[PDB]
């Protein structure tokens, strides 16, 4: 491990995100800021909410600069707007660099802020195509590299508890490290291997094929990436297409036909309980997802087992059951490799070389029977097929 000032800098979970420290203005107002890498846009709550006990005071900041111009950001479920400006931005157990970076001051926002999230603003780690209002709002990321002499790459450990954590645990816990300009190797086991950033906007992937317990789920490919597959830290759930989704969901169910368990568990919806220690991890398939390799008609694969798939949540009851939530949907938006399969990885965004690597995370949560895996390579023909043009 090289980089001892940045490990173990991430707080939260999967369900509500996981985020970093950072400051901004003049004298340096301390936030937690959610780790996005599905959107592009810094921005801030920066006005009371009541979910939010501190907040950016642009008024406080003797660096604050007004760009005069609002940005307005909805979204599925919900939305936020604010007014664009720049300041110094500083991340404490970061790089000892301080940049000056545009900030996206939050004055209203729907269903964006989570109670007990304990973050107050998102730092979207994507490329400058899908920044709001548009690409000429430079990313953080971007003003990062070219201000200082930061490498272009950054990595992601994100550390699943494997158990529920309360209130106060999830405070005191460490959540895992975003290590800014490099790879650390204490948090991974075994060999990286990379797959091609198909294009930079959001941080797309190609998948090349699925194995369900090592059973091909035998789709054509194009399913898999329609309308493209992307790396989201952002996102808690493995989302996949509607039909790649309910030809996993029906491969699952066979494979842990074994136990029966309720459409509203499958749907992501209603959680099921075990007696305390008695999960049947074994029942549950692991899921091999092959990604495109950087040599020709070459793949990799990486492997996830339930412990990753299946989100600890507290009972109804607060019982000694060990409860989860089914952590895989249905998207119409393309694959997502939400917080749920990054907790079995380590996740290298090497924006330098256009490519994303992959190792067995030194953190993911698993059995004394069966590990999580990153493997290969193997022969896969026509992987360029597998992308979806609109
Ligand atoms: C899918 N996704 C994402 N990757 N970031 C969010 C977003 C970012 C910018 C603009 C609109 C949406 C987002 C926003 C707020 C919270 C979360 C979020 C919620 C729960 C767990 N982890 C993260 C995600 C979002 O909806």
């Amino acid at each position: 491990g090289s980089f001892v000032e940045m490990v173990d800098n991430l707080r939260g979970k999967s369900g509500q995100g996981y985020y970093v420290e950072m400051t901004v203005g003049s004298p340096p107002q301390t936030l937690n800021i959610l780790v996005d890498t599905g959107s592009s846009n810094f921005a801030v709550g920066a006005a009371p909410h009541p979910f939010l006990h501190r907040y950016y005071q642009r008024q406080l900041s003797s660096t604050y600069r007004d760009l005069r111009k609002g940005v307005y950001v909805p979204y599925t479920q919900g939305k936020w707007e604010g007014e664009l400006g720049t300041d110094l931005v500083s991340i404490p157990h970061g790089p000892n660099v301080t940049v000056r970076a545009n900030i996206a001051a939050i004055t209203e926002s729907d269903k964006f802020f989570i109670n007990g999230s304990n973050w107050e603003g998102i730092l979207g780690l994507a490329y400058a195509e899908i920044a709001r209002p548009d690409d000429s709002l430079e990313p953080f990321f971007d003003s990062l590299v070219k201000q200082t002499h930061v490498p272009n790459l950054f990595s992601l450990q994100l550390c699943g508890a494997g158990f529920p954590l309360n209130q106060s645990e999830v405070l005191a816990s460490v959540g895992g490290s975003m290590i800014i300009g490099g790879i650390d190797h204490s948090l991974y086991t075994g060999s990286l291997w990379y797959t091609p950033i198909r294009r930079e906007w959001y941080y797309e992937v190609i998948i090349v094929r699925v194995e369900i317990n090592g059973q091909d789920l035998k789709m054509d490919c194009k399913e898999y990436n329609y309308d493209k597959s992307i790396v989201d830290s952002g996102t808690t759930n493995l989302r996949l297409p509607k039909k790649v989704f309910e030809a996993a969901v029906k491969s699952i169910k066979a494979a842990s036909s074994t136990e029966k368990f309720p459409d509203g568990f499958w749907l992501g919806e209603q959680l099921v309980c075990w007696q305390a220690g008695t999960t049947p991890w074994n029942i549950f398939p692991v899921i091999s997802l092959y990604l495109m390799g950087e040599v020709t008609n070459q793949s990799f694969r990486i492997t996830i087992l339930p412990q990753q798939y299946l989100r600890p949540v507290e009972d109804v009851a607060t019982s000694q059951d060990d409860c989860y939530k089914f952590a895989i949907s249905q998207s119409s938006t393309g694959t997502v490799m939400g917080a749920v399969i990054m907790e079995g990885f380590y996740v290298v965004f090497d924006r330098a070389r256009k490519r994303i690597g992959f190792a067995v995370s030194a953190c993911h949560v698993h059995d004394e029977f069966r590990t999580a895996a990153v493997e290969g390579p193997f022969v896969t023909l026509d992987m360029e097929d597998c992308g979806y043009n609109i």
